[PDB]
């Protein structure tokens, strides 16, 4: 009578931890959403495969408006799991079903899992040194999101450095590449020309994350807005000031001009 | 010809992701550090046991002086692993040693797993809310430092989130407790007297994240500066001002005084 919420990793299906498959093997049932990110590296069946169950993945709407209706109840008389891709609770609202579970009289787990969220060590930056985080949203119809454009510049001015989530349209297969946010980003500072993103802003790109050679990229904004960084999914992070280890890491491994070795303390 | 960068996740020997083991398995030799933070739900033979291979731990020393000349030696014939706590590359100076295995002609693979960073969501607290991070560190002799003090003092400022270590002195196995953390920076604050932690603070402990039941507790210094979290690692969060969601599950989950619903938010 029990409620897990398992963390199934970045990329693959091997990138659930040891503890999340030898409890989700034994759960009665398994869902799973699959809407608040990407796992490029593996498909439904190869994860049912490995855990050995049948697993009923649920939509945004299943889950934020009916969480409590078709999984909650089935917590009650059983051991339920619920995946989701990296951390079950990072950059979701996925937290506050436990509050949902708790009111439901459901005891719940959390089986954690590699987050892009540090993850992005994979880039050099150090990650203490990561200020506020941030997310680059598609404009929709009249509405142009512009608050990320805010986050970085609040946080590069405190010499941090910005992670930046890309958009996701699950349904529509839409997977907001680092190009598009950073041509996104060229339109806000032409509106708001804070001198916070230009051409010449240096900016590191890290494309499957989890898989094996992901591809990670740091440059200025003017020569990677058109290079091909591969498939998604891909995050964009503004680095604030280097140290000088940061900016050998980002030449040496990420293939920065060797330019920017040079820090301007 | 290969190093494979390889994390343990947070508290025991089922932290670790399928991906890890099983790479780890097929590893030639296999090197660990437990330096930088220690596996409190498990022991070095119990890890040894799981990946059925002999593990050869490097002190500080031998990864920061001589990494070149134990580890990579062999990473030109074989096979090689390098497990750490946690996420690798999250620790602030082992990015620089995938510079070094580049300089010997060596290719390394980075094969992640859960990080403190992103379990920390476990406490209700919207991680792209978090701020700087920094380190708790006991004074010692002459010197008294306090810069995390002001990491607070600016992320708290911009409502934001700080996440903070605590001290830890691996070989002597000794901790700082999230108890003694608040002391030293009521003490801090005595001093700096910036009204940025006192008795009226809020806060959050988090211990033995990873574990199955794992300790979450919210409230203010003055009721949890003497409470009982249990065995170390603690880390300790000191909240900016929370969105009532946040607040709810702190309360709801974390036994949250009622109080923080009106204060805090
Ligand atoms: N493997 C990966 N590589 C690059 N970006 C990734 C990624 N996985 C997730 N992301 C980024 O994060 C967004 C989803 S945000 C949800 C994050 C998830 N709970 C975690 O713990 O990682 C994506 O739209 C994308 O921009």
């Amino acid at each position: 009578m029990v409620l897990y919420f398992i963390g199934l990793g970045l990329y693959d299906e091997r990138d659930i931890t040891v503890k999340g498959l030898e409890i989700a093997k034994k759960c009665d049932y398994v869902f799973a959403e699959f809407y608040t990110s990407l796992m490029a590296g593996t498909t439904l069946g190869r994860i049912q495969k490995l855990i050995g169950k049948e697993i009923r993945v649920l939509s945004r709407e299943d889950v934020e408006l009916n969480f409590e209706n078709i999984v909650l109840p089935l917590a009650k008389e059983n051991d339920v799991a619920f995946l989701t891709p990296g951390d079950p609770l990072v950059a979701t609202t996925h937290a506050e079903l436990r509050i949902r579970a708790k009111r439901a009289g459901v005891e719940s787990y959390v089986i954690h899992a590699p987050s892009i969220y540090s993850a992005v060590g994979i880039t050099g930056l150090h990650i203490y040194k990561f200020g506020m985080s941030a997310t680059v949203a598609y404009p929709e119809g009249n509405w142009f999101p512009t608050s990320y454009y805010d986050v970085i510049k609040e946080n590069a001015e405190r010499g941090l450095h910005t992670l930046l989530f890309l958009d996701i349209k699950a349904e529509k297969r839409m997977y907001m590449t680092a190009n598009e946010a950073m041509e996104l980003l060229l339109k806000v500072e032409d509106m708001k020309k804070g001198g916070v993103f230009t051409d010449d802003t240096l900016v590191v790109v890290l494309a499957r994350a989890g898989s094996l050679n992901p591809t990670i990229r740091a440059g200025y904004v003017k020569d990677l807005i058109r290079e091909d960084f591969g498939d998604p999914p891909h995050i964009l992070i503004v680095p604030g000031k280097l140290h000088i280890v940061e900016a050998e890491y980002l030449v040496e491994i990420a293939g920065a001009p060797r330019e920017i070795l040079r820090v301007n303390v």
